[PDB]
């Protein structure tokens, strides 16, 4: 069983904390879920670097989730992010433009299928 | 001259169009500013239009002996930026407006170590006072 982190916004919208809970809730069925400011940050970060998936939900602006990305993709993590796009907002150009294809997947996605193209990655 | 990388929010950039126009003016006095401007043969010397911005962007945050960032508007690609930065050991200086009301993330703020990576609240009036006490 792997070590799974994820991350969303601290300031998500009544969508994106329901959406959360559920991708979390998921993620449960592959692994164990690991989850003062510099308490906070060096917890996460001893988190981040002992997860083998790292999974964002990336559809709200956040410093701090475009942050973990960043570390998990020196970290050498394997990334998915999924972007919901029937939000409005584009998604920035460094998180799109960070997929590779492989340890750095963006993936696009309607509410009502999360869980099924969580399964489709793991 | 030092070679300084400076990022802020794309999605404020015409609101904040004057603001991150003054830091950059600013850090002009104090070395190179990577950022300013995209030479084309670069691009095209290297992938679709986001894959070839966040390489671009990856080429000028290694070239960087100082990243500078305002991160006062939320954003992924700039929280993205100073995550791949850090790991670049980077120094770094996070600039921040309280007077904007947002509680700044505490992934940013708690990424300040005092030295390398430095966060500071900032009113906007003292922006150009504020770049020179750093670069001194
Ligand atoms: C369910 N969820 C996403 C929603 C969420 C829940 C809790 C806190 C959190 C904040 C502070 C301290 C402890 C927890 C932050 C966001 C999760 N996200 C993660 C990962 N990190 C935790 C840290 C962090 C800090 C700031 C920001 C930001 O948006 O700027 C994002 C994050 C996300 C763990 S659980
Ligand atoms: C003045 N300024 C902040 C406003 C700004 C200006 C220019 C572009 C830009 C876009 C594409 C190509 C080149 C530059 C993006 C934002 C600067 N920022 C930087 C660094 N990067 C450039 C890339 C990028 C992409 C997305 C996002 C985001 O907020 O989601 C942020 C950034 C910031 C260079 S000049």
């Amino acid at each position: 069983r792997p070590a799974l982190y994820f991350c969303g916004s601290i300031r998500g919208g009544r969508e994106d904390r329901t959406l959360y809970e559920r991708i979390v809730s998921r993620l449960r069925r592959f692994g164990t879920v690991l989850t003062g400011d510099r308490l906070i940050h060096e917890q996460d970060l001893e988190w981040l670097q002992q997860a083998d998936v790292v999974v964002a939900e990336v559809t709200q602006p956040s410093l701090g989730v475009g942050y973990e990305l960043g570390r998990a993709v020196a970290f050498n993590k394997r990334i998915l992010c999924l972007f919901r796009p029937q939000s409005g907002r584009v998604l920035s150009a460094m998180i799109r433009g960070a997929a590779d294809g492989s340890r750095f997947q963006v993936w696009d996605y309607e509410e009502g299928e999360v869980e099924a193209l969580l399964d489709r990655y793991f």
